[PDB]
């Protein structure tokens, strides 16, 4: 009974939200993200860490990363104490740079382990476009390019850490989502 953990790793528009729910569907994972998890500990009234996080808000200081990895911790402690078998995680929105990675590396050594890496790749402007066709059916062009650029820019470092370990499953983000899936199909049939 010990978390295994997954990071998927992409820019804006390189369809980690759809890969992700058709993960946990076919392989009954807990989709973890991290953005949402502040975002609602910031709103919930009386939440957990909520006054904490307005201080930092107040001080316009940077949330520390203490609190990420926390709150990640507390849905993987809860999901295992209400169903013991409900072991893996699919965790994205973490780690943003090799900062954030080192202190969950520091932090979480003997209680999760990190079976592998997803890295959803492909050329910028798919992203920019698909990113601009969902908010365009429901950000410019020019905030998406900056977004991706310093997405890559920062997980650079965190790619190739997991290279090293050989922990990197690299996808082409390119393609269907139906072409996509059968390349993930194929990572957690194997390892999972």
């Amino acid at each position: 009974m010990k978390p295994l953990v997954v990071f998927v790793l992409g820019g804006p528009g390189a369809g980690k939200g759809t890969q992700c729910a058709r993960i946990v569907e076919k392989y009954g994972y807990t989709h973890l993200s991290a953005g949402e998890l502040l975002r609602d500990e910031r709103k919930n009234p009386d939440s957990q860490y909520g006054e904490l996080i307005e201080k930092y808000i107040k001080e316009g200081k940077i949330v520390p990363v203490e609190i990420t990895i926390s709150l990640l911790k507390r849905e993987m402690d809860q999901t295992m104490a209400a169903n013991a078998q409900k072991n893996k995680f699919l965790i994205d929105g973490f780690p943003r740079n090799q900062d954030n990675l080192q202190g969950w590396n520091k932090t979480m050594d003997g209680k999760a382990d990190v079976s592998f890496v997803l890295f959803f790749d492909c050329n910028n402007e798919i992203c920019i476009e698909r990113c601009l066709e969902r908010g365009k059916s429901s950000d410019n062009r020019e905030s998406l390019e900056k977004r991706i650029q310093t997405y890559l820019q920062s997980t650079k470092p965190i790619i190739d850490l997991y290279e090293e370990m050989g922990k990197v499953k690299k996808i082409d983000a390119s393609k269907s989502v139906d072409e996509v899936f059968d390349e993930v199909v194929q990572i957690f049939d194997k390892e999972g």
